[PDB]
């Protein structure tokens, strides 16, 4: 199912999972780690990488049930992402690293900032971050429920565990038909690549609740131990439905910072109203340079 | 309260009608040729809650006020509390005591249940109903809309569930009061006294439990109980803010709640009549029975 | 002509009807002289009351007899969210109080079987004469029981096929994709259901049914310890085959010996009289199979009462 | 607040969440030993076992999140992070391949180090007694916890509460004796043992509550197994008044994972020792240690 890409990739043995990753930039330049969102391959970040490479040492990696990394049924679950990553770092950068994650991936950045191994990291970035809005009963603002909850639930119902169903007509039907907007968005003629490589058991877990049961937001937030970049991106709400659109509402990003300050963090919070959901992809120097600015004033 | 031995006297005399699973106790005010009314009481209520504005009520309806299973002197039932077994339980009391059609009256919890009546009654068995000051959504712990029970009122569900525990097998009071007054919800902070309110003697906490665990009304989504409402329909709204401090609401029910149990109850083509109070406490009907009572009557009066 | 669109129902020998219980519509048949004593047929889990159609003949000799769709199947209401052990449960009372208007013998397969027991515990009072389960899954469809093996080591696997491939509502319906998974299965009951075509009484079944027996929340609120153990009317518990898949150690059959033992405990300390009729040779629903022989066995039952 | 002296000095280690505490036997010529105690068990519960195997081994006894000197980490108890706990306690203080054993829950967490640990960690594992399948609330084989230790973990639940919030032990004690699972009788005492005095009973609720192992079952775990295996079976039964399990896990749940762990290829040993009771590592020291003893030295 894989496609030729900008990067040559390698994979190392994490323990129970093998990981596909790319390099790019320089050796001796600072690493970076670079984590994609739900439905997101490493290649989401290419053109990022790109820019990037000129000063950072740069690894993008696809997750488990991601890209060509190990699909684990029955094993989703925020812990085993987040020390998946915390493997890797420690096999295969060497290093402390500076970590950058979109979406579902911000939210495991910030699970490494306050559970990583002591001084594996520096600081990480948190882009467009579902903080709460990930969560089925959160301790503040919408559920996943009233977000990203219906896309979860087409993708449950007619792609299945493993793409065990298949049934893209019927998700393309449903989809269209489905008052959330981002559920119209994600029709198409055929199945894009990043679905062809994504394990549907990913909006299961998000869906049901599962995968953060062992792992709350507030607790995650407020024990944060680096200095964490939070980008803010379109946000809003459906009339019709009273919907969250977007990632996060304004009150919940603003517990998660509060949260983050009982931490005894700084918190660089960046609204940039106009951005997309992945800013990585549609504004590739905007985000570079928002990453490089903060990422030069620590240590 | 565990023993069950703490029943105490009241304005009007008590019966009790067999339903099958459980024992309803009730009680029953007015001329029986009186349009009739059913009277649920909130959670930790017995039907005594009732007991001031059933004297004004009395004056003009046969009023029959009840305590729900796992309340008062009903039957107390283990594993057995779900909205759909509160709800049948008040069917059957309506078909075996009442014989009549009824106009029914909750508050808070009871309220919903009011609303769980004007859906999923038997047909005819109920004129219309009045839901005052009804956690709609609010009390679920997945809702459809708005804001989940642990941001309201499941800080005090919590602290009932550990500290006294079903059936009362805990019975921590001295816990309780403790965790109580420290708690960031005001509404933990207002149990806090210096022996157990009899309200609560009679009441058997696993109430709590089913509400703060999200299991209660798992097979009873709030959502398809409004869109599918059948009478007319009177929503009182009282006190509602948010604490500053926690973002969690203050009150039953948000003003986003409210708007969206409206459009769905609209959707169900039944006649809602939205009454805000902002200046009312939770039980209307026992801090200002006049008002609630005269509330009631007008919009009763124009029900046929 | 789609099962997701309720237009699948074919003609059958005894006239339908429908009432309206209040939330549902309950679609039912009847036969019989309406002065004999009455019965209510409670089908098996994705069975209409047609399932009861040659047993209904016999026994419509000498009772009225009432057979019926429960929610979510034939031709009653579909309910999304709604599928409960306590709902069904009321819509049986409510189909009493309102159509049958006497005391009834009920009789229910499977998990019809598991409602009949429902009923002797919780419906209204002098609602039944007694019950009669056949087959019933006690303890076996819970997805944690207090004795012997869950839903998931029984009839789980075809039920987790029916939600994944089939779908609320027959929203996925995508029946060849489940006649793979079932061909493929290690469960002896998934595979039964492999067929050129769909079924005609699974035409008529909403699989959310499924969903909610493989999720563990049907009787979440139905702890069947309770249950059991507050019985009010006679009962009669047929137990037909049953055993053990070497291959998996999973049940074979309804429920188990050690299942059936702690039920008849349980219901014989709720002072009720409890009749124990075991046939290992019988299949799961022993109305279609061996209709002479279930009338005989219910007759006699229904005649002691 | 109740810790008190034991035979050996106690040490702290910061593994990046929590705080674990353990103590160490042996000299570092010897090959690496990591005893894993069973739930309400400290590390000291291995304490006259280590002299033995400190004769022999470099012996490491720990105290897991939730247990003894360790930290308190309410709403994260998972088998995944008590796990991704001994993999770090491995990687930054042991430093070298390490034969692990556990006992009861400690011998699930030890069959976990061996399917999901960092690669090359562990030279084999000794689950002694371990409740495969039978800590499960919905296992695929077998008796579920609920018909096994859950009446006593929903007695710890209610009667001890969440970090000792409740702390009724006269409640407790009522409860106890009272109960038809004999085990649960078996904890009646005149006052709090120590070693309940250093658990913290929200394990007693993700057991009951079947959290802790949602996104780990068993099947998968024993079936992932890479490391050769010695597997005890102590005493074990059925309750005639109740139908409920004694003993760790049924002849059929040991069966199943034994059938499990060698379809995934490694040596498999089973030694049942009818007679046993639950820690013969507690009970039996010497008896313990020389089937350790045996066992490990053909790794």
């Amino acid at each position: 199912v894989h496609v030729p890409h900008a990067y040559p990739e390698q994979q190392v043995d994490l323990g129970e999972i093998t990981m596909n990753y790319a390099e790019a930039g320089d050796p001796d330049r600072p690493a970076v780690l670079l984590i994609p969102e739900q439905t997101g391959s490493w290649w989401s970040y290419e053109e990022a990488m790109g820019l990037l490479s000129e000063h950072f040492h740069v690894y993008a990696v696809d997750l488990r049930g991601q890209g060509r990394s190990s699909w684990t049924p029955k094993r989703y679950s925020l812990d085993n992402f987040g020390n998946d990553l915390v493997r890797f770092i420690a096999l295969v950068v060497k290093r402390p690293v500076v970590v950058a994650g979109n979406s579902s991936g911000g939210v495991l950045a910030a699970w490494l900032s306050a559970y990583s191994m002591p001084g594996q990291l520096r600081g990480v970035l948190c882009e467009d971050p579902p903080f709460f809005a990930s969560e089925l009963v959160p301790a503040h603002g919408h559920s996943v429920r009233q977000g990203a909850g219906p896309v979860f639930e087409l993708f449950r119902t007619y792609l299945g565990d493993q793409w065990s169903v298949g049934d893209w007509e019927g998700f393309c039907r449903a989809a269209g038909a489905s008052a959330s907007p981002m559920a119209r968005s994600f029709v198409a003629d055929g199945i894009p690549q990043h679905l062809q490589e994504y394990d549907p058991e990913w909006a299961r877990v998000f869906y049901e609740g599962t995968v953060g049961l062992s792992c709350p937001h507030e607790r995650m937030l407020g024990q944060v131990k680096t200095p964490v970049l939070l980008t803010h991106h379109m946000r809003g709400i459906d009339p019709e439905t009273g919907n969250l659109l977007g990632a996060l509402s304004d009150e919940q990003a603003l517990r998660a910072r509060r949260l983050m300050d009982s931490a005894g963090v700084t918190v660089d919070y960046e609204s940039v109203p106009d951005a997309s959901h992945m800013m990585h992809q549609s504004a590739p120097a905007r985000y570079v340079e928002i990453f490089t600015r903060w990422a030069a004033a620590l240590a």
